[PDB]
């Protein structure tokens, strides 16, 4: 279920947040333009550039944190507002995160492995709800 999977993810964090990071990039070309060092770069370019993989792992290790403290999929409201309050988000918008979560449940869903895709899909559906409720555009 979703709290094996936040322990399948923490065990590899890196490997599923370059992984996952990289799917919705590529699933969402027009979102790349937030990470002006990531442009013109291949996937196996931004696995050496240091902050690609030390800025994925620090996104996936709040994600998990969130996810961890979340009840029944419904995050925290103080966590919400964390993530709307980031001056690195000061210019996004709820379909930002829609979109992201879509890539990560495709990424699920499409992997070996039997991740709960349903309740991630429910995470960031509340996520979002959240996210909106805290203030977010
Ligand atoms: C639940 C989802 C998300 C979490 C948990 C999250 C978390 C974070 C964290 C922890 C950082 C700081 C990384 C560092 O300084 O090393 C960060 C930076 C950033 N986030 Fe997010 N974020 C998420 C979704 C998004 C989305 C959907 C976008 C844009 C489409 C985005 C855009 C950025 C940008 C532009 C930065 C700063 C530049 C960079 O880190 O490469 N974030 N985010």
């Amino acid at each position: 279920g979703f709290k094996q999977d936040i322990a399948t993810i923490r065990g590899d964090l890196r490997t599923y947040a370059q992984d996952i990071f990289l799917a919705f990039l590529n699933k969402y070309p027009d979102e790349r333009r937030y990470f002006k060092n990531y442009v013109g770069k291949s996937d196996q370019e931004l696995k050496s550039m240091a902050k690609f993989g030390d800025h994925t792992e620090k996104v996936f290790n709040l994600m998990m944190e969130v996810a961890d403290r979340a009840t029944d999929c419904v995050p925290l409201a103080s966590d919400a507002n964390t993530l709307v309050q980031m001056k690195q988000h000061s210019s996004l918008t709820t379909g930002n995160f829609e979109k992201f979560f879509v890539a990560l449940v495709e990424y699920m869903r499409a992997s070996g492995q039997s991740f709960d895709s349903q309740s991630w899909d429910r995470f960031g559906k509340n996520l979002v709800s959240a996210l909106s409720s805290a203030g977010m555009k």
